């Protein structure tokens, strides 16, 4: 019963398996990334219209929407650069020179006071593939310089995955040692750090009361953690297998695609009680009460990720397959 769905589009602009799909902060907007490289910037309302396309010179690995000057798109690259997309004017404002010893820009967070972001820098992947060392930087956009290194505990590590809460004040983070840092935006250290997957950690997300902070990790399990005491489960759940990957896109001539979870792994609609994951053939959404209550459909590829934004009891579930596909579905509350 929880919701019904107004309809099914897809966007169908991208010919490669999609990275990233997210929504932007007026919920109007989508960018996405597919692995060539290609960001495209689109509008559903009331039609699908392309409002921006990019081919990338360089490999890029993570997307973000900048947090007050919207329209703005943080781009993370392979070669340790983050750049600066205009949506609007359709082009590329700078290039920020990160590092060159740790090229991987795994994550960025953009502050929820507009003035800083911060970014996962990662040694070249090892040739347990990325159990190789990491930075997290906090970076003044607006001296254009790194302002802060937070410190890993006990080692390096590369980190996955990053979200702040409202205010901006407190950073949680899952790394490629499966443990869960959570910072405090004016020291270095951690204000709390935990073993939360065996495996790494995929994706991290404060609940809707920042009382807890949910993950999702190489175990395939989801998990809801209390944040006023450090390691305390306050539930966990084995999911299917195909909401945490590998995604395996195959086909008879001996030819495989294979994609470890790189996006976002699962999305939620506004008030915290409903939760979008992957799966072989579409979106499946699950209920987070103290339990799968709705499946999307649509895909004939796996999802590898999705998005979940919410305007006025309309929500809009995205969710994007390694043919690069991204179905888009209404929900009415």
């Amino acid at each position: 019963q929880p919701f019904i769905v107004l309809g099914q589009e897809e966007y169908g602009e991208h010919h490669s398996s999609i990275m990233h799909c997210r929504v932007d902060c007026s919920g109007r907007r989508v960018a996405s990334l597919d692995v060539d490289g290609v960001i495209k910037v689109w509008s559903f309302n009331p039609i699908m219209q392309t409002k921006a396309s990019s081919i990338s010179k360089s490999p890029l690995l993570s997307l973000e929407w900048a947090t007050k000057r919207d329209r703005l798109l943080l781009l993370g690259s392979g070669v340790g650069t983050v750049r600066l997309y205009d949506t609007e004017a359709k082009k590329n404002l700078c290039e920020i020179n990160i590092n060159d010893n740790m090229p991987r820009i795994l994550s960025l967070a953009c502050s929820p006071n507009g003035a800083s972001f911060v970014c996962s820098a990662a040694a070249p992947s090892l040739t347990g593939m990325n159990q190789v060392p990491g930075r997290l930087l906090l970076w003044d956009t607006k001296t254009m310089k790194q302002q802060l290194q937070f410190s890993l505990d006990p080692e390096p590590i590369a980190i996955n995955c990053t979200a702040f809460n409202h205010n901006g004040n407190l950073l949680v983070t899952g790394a490629a040692d499966g443990v869960i840092r959570l910072f405090d935006m004016q020291q270095h250290e951690c204000a709390m750090s935990w073993r939360a997957h065996y495996g790494e950690v995929y994706s991290v997300e404060f609940s809707y009361d920042e009382n807890t902070v949910y993950s999702i990790g190489e175990d395939g399990k989801f998990i809801q953690w209390n944040i006023h005491k450090s390691g305390l489960k306050v539930s966990e759940y084995s999911l299917p297998s195909d909401a945490t990957g590998p995604f395996v896109l195959s086909g008879y001539s001996g030819y495989k695609q294979v994609q470890v979870p790189r996006g976002r792994l699962f999305a939620f609609d506004s008030e915290g009680n409903y939760m979008l994951t992957c799966s072989a053939t579409g979106g499946v959404i699950y209920k987070l009460g103290g339990e799968s209550c709705l499946s999307l459909g649509g895909h004939r590829a796996p999802v590898v990720t999705v998005d979940w934004s919410t305007a006025m009891d309309c929500g809009t579930c995205l969710t994007a397959s390694m043919d690069g596909k991204i179905k888009l579905t209404t929900l009415l509350a």
